[PDB]
């Protein structure tokens, strides 16, 4: 299989420049989130006694699908937080590469 | 045992789409809820200090029932807020789906 | 110890429906209850500028024993605001269960 | 479901021009409204005694039919209270974009 | 000696099943217990800096009695926090096998 | 030396039957405390931000003398919040034992 | 530094007699004091919102000068309010007990 | 900048020895204000039905302008009212001193 | 990307003499915005039950737009607020540095 | 290079008797000091979440300039909360000893 | 050189019966300790994430002066947390033996 | 191949003064990292739990590149992290020296 190199180059760049994705509450990221779960509340409840929001804040990100390609359902949270600029850049670095089933 | 889909599915679609669920007060989810007891007070007012209104929030919606099931509880703290439409929504993805049984 | 079933059933009651009893003002709940402390209105006036009516409403009824049993001293207070139905309601679901002391 | 963009728009508006909207009693908003109920009678009396007539301003403008499409209720309350201006301020943006059921 | 199987059976499902486990404030549990102890609250502290409440919530349940045994100790908790079918499942299952003084 | 066997038992009692001893404001415990100090105030507003009130109901009660034997500094506060049956309970159990100097 | 014990001592005082210091408007102790500044008003402004008058009002009181000593500044604010015999509780205390520059 | 200390040393003057100041009406302090807005109207209105006439006592002197410098407004609210002696103590203490544009 | 150095420095400038910007209630910065949002509005709601004013003053700032820019909101509410100087001040220190588009 | 001695020695004094520097709020302290960032903000929020105030508040003061030196930084916040004995004590300590460039 | 035997003593006596000892925060022993260094912080911080309180707890109390003799600056923590059986304690057990300077 | 000298000169000098460099969050070193990849998070988690933060700390410092000349990368974090003074010293031992491709 071929890794996501979208989802692992956009992970650092959202992980990098994490100060301007601070200016926006956790809610329009985890619950608002369309598709979520009870045990993905706890999950991020425990990193938040782990130390503190930074740590909730990356870790959220990878949280929202547990696995890569999140990036869809964290554009999507970005939409609903009035957002348009930083969903351009995830959009965009995103849609630069995408592979093609044969 | 058979996880109750519905509850998980309504469970994350209330979370989702709370902005719209945020037009009503507090009140008609916990005091008015049918059953109900002092500690469940208490416990609500703890998560108030916690952080704010949005995890009271989503909180109360677990807290309601403390358990799986509060699908029914929260349709009937609609029904008493005049929420006709939000009834129906929550009444609706439920209903699609129900055990039976043997 | 056996905790009042009656006086916890009897409070979430007047919780859920307390629609019912907004119908009254604070005075006749408050002031009017028979036994009160100074440091009582205070306590109220607090909660009274934490959010509104509707935490001062639920708490007010705590308040007034600060402990449970204060269905004997709500009650009265009923009896004070022409209140008939309302305190027969409570009178009611109360008198249905008493301790016996042997 | 579609998330009425008229109604989020409107609300806006009506919330940054409220200087405007501030020249008529609650009245005409509140009890004026068609359809009422005494609970929500207590809801604005909280939300009056938490700040002032400011909170209690936007609040009741979201508590009168406690969901989104109060835009409808309210052109009504202008109607009533000779507010042409008003009313067709909201009635047009709303007016502008109106679904169809297929 | 015979090594409870209950307990161990039913360790594991606690730990299994804790989705739903999750669904209740570490308060019922850990205060509410009846017999506690100063140490008892410390020693859940460490583990909560630890990592998280994943971590606290596991080891919660063993520390409640520090030793196997604890089920009667938790359906207790259970009974507290109204999980009617939490109480069920536990007391079941450990109803299920119990060891006979001769 | 002898740990206080009432300290510890009276301890657990009090964080396990906390549903009754909510029925009270952190005022009556912590300010009203005859001897206090600035700095313990402090202490508590910590615990507030950590989780919520039930972190900082047992916290308190500890915090009230940072040292075993605050039961008479406890029942003491009770006086002053008309906890008349919460005042005899504490004081009973507390009372059931106590060390002699010879 | 030798820490103010008069302070410290006056301090619990109050807070534990408060019930007596709650006889009073807010304002007398405030604006009404000599000495003040507008970033202070937002301050207490601030508590009041956080939870009710009891906070407020012990908080007023360490918001007063900010710095411990306060208890020239509030005596003072007791001679503006007819206070004379909370006048003399607190500059009695205080005088008591008071340093010498050598 | 430079934050005009007569303002703010003027401004607690009025706070303190605001009992002095409550001899008028707040009419010729809003409304006789000459430069003056509806918006500052409502502004009022919502401290007014705050707390009482105190809170909107010094709400309004802060009102006048929203900003510092409205020692000017006030003591032409002064002159207004009849109040010489009040209009000579405030603009006495600010001609103390001013800024000098170089 | 390059960061906005004028967002961040004014950012920082609001925050340091936030003393003269609390002289303007919150209203004419939220409500009064010309583009908002419902979601907007529960959000703060949060923060006002974290701690205090403060905490919902600064958080309101970064609230208004929810991203960089929002200096430009900012003015905005001033020029409804007659905040004539406090205007300047922001449109001065922002307009002293502007990107260009190549 | 020669570490300030200063800064350490008035590092563990701010940090002994901070006691008495809680008598100010994070406010004077945070938003309040002159140069600031929003990655900063952030930054002391995650220690808020961590444990309490207490960690905020030896955290903050490291936070300020996230260097060595922040005690020019500190005096001015003082300057600001109306503390003359904290910043003499802190400004002495600091004058007591500093480099000189050859 | 000869072995502090009542520096041994003590070190076991307190982490024997440190049942006792922890209930009080960390806080009154770190940071309120007299003679600090921000290196020292650092290293207690490793221990915390390395398991727990416990292990942060025993470590902290060899970590105040990193080496032998520690029992003057503990007693000192005590006295500062209002500790004064604790420090009668530690006190008492130290002052049993001493050595002298020939 | 010539192993940088500056590279390991300057590896001992942050590992020595290390002391200053701890006054900052490993945030602003691993996430705010330009270029990054989750499997570079996992591992500083292993190091997290394997002893505490000191061995987190300079193993972080290796894990930015995982491979020798990470000093470029190192000063850029310093420019986020508004470290100016360590952002020259390790600028400064670098450009010190620097090879030259013929």
């Amino acid at each position: 299989g071929s890794m996501p190199f979208a989802e692992d180059k956009t992970y650092k760049y959202i992980c990098r420049n994490f100060s301007n994705f601070c200016n926006v509450d956790v809610v329009e990221i985890l619950p608002y989130l369309p598709c979520l779960t009870a045990r993905d509340q706890d999950r991020l409840r425990a990193t938040c006694t782990l130390s503190g929001n930074r740590d909730t804040l990356w870790h959220l990100f990878n949280t929202l699908q547990r696995r890569p390609g999140w990036v869809e359902y964290f554009i999507a949270a970005l939409r609903g937080c009035e957002l348009v600029d930083l969903a351009d850049e995830v959009a965009s670095v995103y849609q630069s590469y995408q592979p093609r089933t044969s």
